[PDB]
C-alpha cells in the first residue's frame, strides 16, 4: 500500500475498513483504546476483515508524529501507531500549555526548522528513545521532507475524493460512513456487515 496507508491483516479479506485518523485528534486516541483490542480478536485475527489505517494528517505537530511512524518497517508500524495513539495524553501536553511564542515556531520556517522545534517541545527525542529509536535515526527520520510531501498528498486525496473532514472518520467496502466517528457507532455497522 502507498505511503500513510498500513494494512492489519489479510488483503483478501472482505470486510476492508478504512480508518482516516490524526495523531493530534483526541477522538482518534478514545477510539483506539475503545477498539483495538475488540477488532483484532473479533474480525482480524479470524480473518473476517482487515484495516487500513491512513494517517490522515492534520497540523504540523501530527506531520511530526506520522513521519516517527511512517519510517520504521511496516512490521513496527502498528505497535507505535497504536503507542503514540494510546498514549496521546501522556505528549499531547504541549498543545494547551505552550506559549504564543512557542508556537510561532511550529507554524513558520522551513519544513526542517519547524519539525525539529515541534519534536524539542513535544519532547519526542526522549519519548522514541525509550522505544529503542536514538537522536541520528530520528534526526534523519525528521528531516524525510519527502516523506511528508507523501502524506500531504495522500491527506489531501482523503479531502479531495471523499471529503474527509472530521476525525477519526471510516470507509467500508468503498462508503464513507456518515454520522460515524467513534466506536460506539462504528461497531454495530462492523457486525452487521460481518454477519449478513
Ligand atoms: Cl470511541
Ligand atoms: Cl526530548
Ligand atoms: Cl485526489
Amino acid at each position: 500500500l502507498a505511503d500513510g496507508h498500513h494494512l492489519l491483516g489479510n488483503p483478501a479479506a472482505k470486510l476492508r475498513l478504512v480508518e482516516f485518523v490524526s495523531y493530534t485528534c483526541p477522538h482518534c486516541s478514545h477510539f483506539e483504546i475503545e477498539s483495538e483490542g475488540q477488532l483484532k480478536i473479533g474480525m482480524v485475527q479470524p480473518g473476517k476483515g482487515a484495516i487500513e489505517v491512513r494517517n490522515f494528517v492534520r497540523d504540523p505537530i501530527d506531520m511530526t508524529v506520522a513521519l516517527i511512524t511512517n519510517c520504521v518497517p511496516p512490521s513496527r508500524f502498528f505497535t507505535l501507531h497504536t503507542a503514540f495513539m494510546r498514549s496521546q495524553a501522556q505528549w499531547i501536553g504541549p498543545l494547551a500549555n505552550s506559549t504564543e511564542a512557542q508556537r510561532q515556531r511550529w507554524f513558520n520556517g522551513t519544513f526542517a526548522t519547524r519539525t525539529r522545534a515541534i519534536a524539542s517541545d513535544f519532547r519526542f527525542y526522549d519519548f522514541m528513545a525509550a522505544r529503542g529509536m536514538d537522536r541520528s535515526t530520528l534526526d534523519r527520520c525528521l528531516s524525510n521532507e519527502a516523506l511528508a510531501k507523501k502524506l500531504a498528498a495522500e491527506t489531501d486525496e482523503a479531502i479531495n475524493q471523499y471529503n474527509v473532514s472530521g476525525t477519526p472518520s471510516f470507509m467500508i467496502d468503498g462508503i464513507l460512513l456518515a454520522g460515524t466517528h467513534d466506536w460506539a457507532s462504528l461497531r454495530p455497522q462492523i457486525l452487521a456487515r460481518l454477519n449478513e
